[PDB]
């Protein structure tokens, strides 16, 4: 088989060609590291996709965007596979094939990614294979410049094409295997996705009002690859909701699954979609799940109280406030939210998750805001109920459900340590902010100012991916002022 | 001719009269459109495949059109038809050229063009030569017409010398496609980007899982109608396979079954709005996007006031809205509660539960049928047009949700819907282009990996098929499955019944 | 060099999984049947692969599919490749690999080469993925017969393997000496004088779950087929059911005497796993006394057990009718619960009377099962083995059974009455093959 000769002879953008050199980057911090395949260049990934091996060395061009007053040196090395040592000094990198080109070169620099293998042929597996590793060589200083120093990161783009050695081994049904497969995000605007935390539309994106501030949500909790994490339903439909048998005349509600199943304890924290709301009192409605009424109205409103040492959803029963006149499976959801009770008068604090009575814990791992000024970037539902400021109720949120769905949909792999989504208003295509994606389930950015953010974001946009980044990757502020 | 040792001469073997990787070239594999049955059900004239020249018609040329933005030559086509030697039937396939336009041919039309008529017994794939005509150098992704290859049934196949049933002697057909020696590809784009090229897709999630696209409840089975062939006019559940959703469908499940207006203090009437807040105009849908459409029942409302400036009652207002009354015109962005509310303000609602509609001689909540709108005829928005069952025995499929509220005959209030709402939102996403008359979904167990049954998805919107008996059919299928695209298929298609 | 004998070379052997019937029923798109490239493909060539290190070389692959002139229908087999991971593909991307598309009708049998497709210079005998040949029903099988619909008329097929030319063993070892390729089977021992897992008395009889199947967590006779067992399960009937400590709150030191570490097991070995029901033990030094198992104090981490030396259960009474199904709570590295997977594939369970209130405890595999599974350290190929009820007498077979590495066995029953209890009592448990989900075993039972 041989490529098409213009690939061949022409140099593309990477899916992880995207890196930046920031003042705030001691020598030896890893710029961009990628690992030899097809995946490295947009074309050769639809070639994998059609493909089972491949074998071959490719060509890597790295373009750096600095000003004259940029003064620094990076060194390109590329290690070899099997390589033990993880610590890998500014001085150990000449030792390895490198190429060390200036901040301000003007030109590409280009370094050759060969492949050196044991084996005869490179499967579509994961397998450690020629790395190519790009480290600040000299500390980046961009003396004379006062605004330079802290917001004149130089962007660099990574340029890949394969040599004339490449060849893909055996033809394969496309897009059936899974690594091949390219990661997207869905194209519908930020207007009509839904909330992962209740089922209501988002009305924008918003911050912590601390901006340290852990979250540990258990609802909308899914990883990039499609994995979800706690008790993160598939579709927005079990959101929210809860499905148990309770005995007439009593209060205590037996949880089963939402489709009348038995509920594991040992796999989820508590039945899948049940709402994650803490820090507020919940005020339910429920009705029978089969229809045996034919009078009546069928709705029945009751309270929980989520800070009641009764309320323990991992054991499979959580106690209402008031009794249940008849007995039968009722299907409910969170129709709204008061100040919690029994904690001195707090407000209704949706940043908080109930304690889900768990005795080891199999929640969610609790996600923490990243270094480099990043903050996570939350979207907002609002969902009825008073408060104590008389603030919109509006609940936070890591991923939209609608973006949940697609990845455990279409369960792209990781090919980055971070995926840099633009924001772009579909009208005039237009990347209205810069947003990382992290591979755990969380949009994160940089505001421009503490009064700004995200917030001013219009609505209607729509997050497109851009590349994969490594975790150093400085995001241009969003925001204004 | 494989089999050809073994068949004894009582089937005819034979019939009388660059960039592309090597092995796609030599060998045959077979097109997306690939997949034609011949029935004694089918008339003369049924178009068993409808076949465009383009790199679609091969999944390897289709994978790899997405990289490219042109192509030239011609393409090799085998039809893949040997039937039980008991039966008796004739095939013919014949090559329009791109300037013809008729979309209907007669048997005695198609023996006008280039044709070959084919016995449904050969052995042997007829190959038959795809080739490309045209005035241009070369095509574009561009939906100009090409060259077409039609296969109507000729003569009726009248299966005999068994006494077998119509299932028992359908004949399936196979369509092998590979490209010309001189198949060519001309300008690299970048890949997937194009609508054109995409390929059709349904998501991989079991169906217990998704979600109900005319109220926001998890869907709770399939089923028919009361009656199988009734007409069904829903406004919620509207999207055409290649991605423009009709009526007054709703992107996701969360603006799903809700409505947003502002009202007056002391006043019943809501002049609604979009769910986001924006205001609704008539000449966009007969409703602001995700109305419900839950006709011949009582809806009974519970609103709120959507900013939440208050800060310590219940915010919940419950109301009832009468659709069957003159005054329900959401077209004109108006409709009336039955009671007036106090509070004026902008305020976000759903159904909570209905009850069989008042005022209409006791009827019950008749979920089939979809609210009177406003007057829509003057107007350019008007309803989305009624899903007709087709023929052949084929029904509907429907997925039903539980809604609260009581029913006449104390049975189980299910809403039925046409497509799951992930099925919409992932259609309107990847606006994939079609290919053939319907697609041929597979139920499939994902664990087991067990065909529970074949469905037809139409461009419509809508899945059919064919219930085995008198059986209620697809309801006795399990809910952990999911369907797979197995390939697009005629309208002519016979589904092997499903179900016991 | 001909290592291998020129017999084995020329003539066909049938594969371990050859026999694959097309039914009516059958829709295009089942998986006929699935094969992986190795020595243990051929029963000739796996004892000679026992003798070398590394093989290496193709094999021909023939299918004889028996049929007559008046039926239609065709099976594709396409060649995947190793390292190619997917679920399952349609009939539409069969075509797309190196397939032959076979009809039913043809005389002779059609041949299929099995290339070596290989990363590494020489295989070495591992699980190492190879060139995998799966075999898929293109189009329906449509018979002439005269009954409507099906007509009872199935195309049995039986898959043929032989060497090719290029075969070759690579490296002499001392056979069966090295535990990689060492064979797997049951132990052969009639099953009349079984017994049971909980209690070390004989089984009375073999039952399904009450009604439908159940989550079941048994750590008692918890095993891997590779001879790893799992929670307090005893290596011997002399310590099943049996436990010992020192006396007013009880230590749980283990069998043996040596302490006792919750590290490692949620319970000493020997533990009893009777669940909802009180433990009327004989706590000899002749001293009977009754253990409550939902006394908070009883925690199998933690040793304490109230009173009201060697232990073990005299005999059982209801918990304060009685429910074994069900494991005692413990105080956590506890053994899994099975789950029958797929459609009916219900969990088979061995039951023994225990004299008390009026009993049958059930059980999940024998202790001489376990015992035989430990002893012989064998590596587990595929995802289940299958095994025949034989019976040492007429040495036909009864009913059929599919053994999970969990450690239990599964069946599909007839009906909901009709299953595995009908089976008699003295036959015999075998081992085949290894098979996956795709082989659904046919009914059990006589209804």
């Amino acid at each position: 088989n041989l490529i098409d000769p213009w690939i061949i002879n022409n140099f593309v953008q990477a899916p992880q060609g995207e890196f930046t050199i920031s003042p705030n980057n001691t020598p030896g911090d890893v710029l961009f590291d990628l690992q030899l395949g097809p995946h490295l260049n947009p074309f050769l990934s639809h070639l994998s996709q059609m493909y089972n091996g491949w074998v071959g060395n490719m060509r890597v061009r790295v373009v750096l965007a600095g000003n004259a007053f940029t003064a620094g040196k990076v060194i390109i090395c590329c290690v070899p596979p099997g390589f033990q040592s993880r610590t890998l000094s500014i001085a150990q990198a000449t030792l390895f094939p490198h190429v060390i080109a200036d901040v301000r070169t003007l030109d590409p620099v280009e370094v050759p990614l060969e492949d050196v293998r044991n084996v005869l042929y490179h499967n579509n597996d994961t397998q450690p294979t020629m790395r190519l590793l790009c480290m600040l060589y000299t500390p980046l200083r961009t003396g004379g410049a006062s605004g330079g120093t802290d917001s004149f990161v130089v962007a660099g783009r990574v340029l890949t094409c394969p040599g004339p050695d490449f060849n893909f081994l055996f033809l394969v049904p496309p897009t059936v295997e899974q690594k091949t497969r390219p990661f997207t995000v869905p194209n519908i605007p930020l207007k009509y996705l839904s909330n992962s935390r209740i089922p209501n539309p988002i009305e924008g994106m918003s911050l912590s009002p601390d901006q340290t501030q852990n979250v540990q949500f258990q609802n909308g909790r899914c990883t990039i690859d499609g994995q979800p994490l706690g008790t993160t339903p598939v579709s927005v439909s079990q959101l929210c909701k809860f499905r148990g048998r309770i005995t007439s005349g009593q209060r205590v509600l037996n949880l089963t699954e939402l489709d009348g199943s038995p509920f594991m304890a040992f796999a989820a924290p508590a039945p899948a979609g049940f709402p994650d709301l803490g820090s507020c009192d919940w005020h339910i409605e429920m009705s029978k799940i089969p229809n045996s009424s034919t009078q009546n109205n069928p709705i029945v409103t009751n309270s929980v109280k989520p800070n009641s040492q009764q309320f323990v959803p991992h054991l499979s029963s959580i106690t209402l406030d008031e009794n249940v006149s008849s007995g039968g499976d009722y299907i409910g959801t969170i129709q709204w939210t008061s100040p919690p009770s029994d904690s001195g008068g707090a407000n209704t604090n949706f940043w908080k998750i109930p304690d889900y009575g768990s005795s080891a814990s199999q929640l969610a791992p609790a996600v923490y805001p990243p270094g480099f000024n990043e903050v996570i970037v939350y979207f907002m539902a609002s969902i009825p109920g008073p408060n104590q400021s008389g603030s919109p109720n509006l609940v936070p949120c890591l991923l939209p459900q609608e973006y949940i769905t697609h990845f455990i949909s279409e369960q792209a792999p990781i090919q980055g340590e971070a995926a840099l989504l633009h924001y772009v208003d579909p009208d005039t295509n237009r990347n209205l902010g810069e947003f990382k994606l992290y591979p755990g389930g969380y949009l994160t950015c940089v505001p421009n100012s503490s009064s700004t953010g995200p917030q001013q974001l219009p609505l209607d946009g729509v997050f497109v991916f851009a590349s994969w980044v490594s975790r150093f990757y400085q995001l241009k502020p969003v925001g204004t002022a």
